């Protein structure tokens, strides 16, 4: 039917690195934009992409040596790699954010 809904649940943020740099990757709370902040993550955002703006969203495949979300933004396009670091839930998270932009991306 005619009813159309938007996600509810906490944001995911993700222990991730961004060029050997450790920081938290999530949305802004308004959904607009995917950022990266460093570590302690007091700070502004050293990266942010406005989802509007996305062209691709690629993974490195399960069981790679690193877990890693690639980001190309429109115009060599610019490109952003993340690397999911959690000790043990790398691909969990990486599959989270995965799971979250692509439903924006695709409404
Ligand atoms: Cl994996
Ligand atoms: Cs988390
Ligand atoms: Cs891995």
């Amino acid at each position: 039917e005619n009813l159309y809904f938007q996600g509810a649940m906490s944001i995911p943020r993700s222990q991730t690195t961004y060029k050997k740099k450790e920081g938290i990757l999530t949305l802004t709370e308004d959904r607009k934009f995917l950022i990266w902040t460093p570590l302690p993550a007091t700070g502004p955002p050293t990266v942010s992409l406005a989802l509007d703006n996305i062209t691709n969203l690629q993974q490195t495949p399960p069981g790679s040596a690193k877990v890693i979300l690639k980001f190309t933004e429109r115009p060599p396009p610019p490109q952003y790699m993340f690397q999911f670091t959690h000790p043990t839930d790398a691909r969990a998270e990486a599959n989270a954010i995965r799971d979250l932009l692509s439903q924006l991306l695709a409404a």
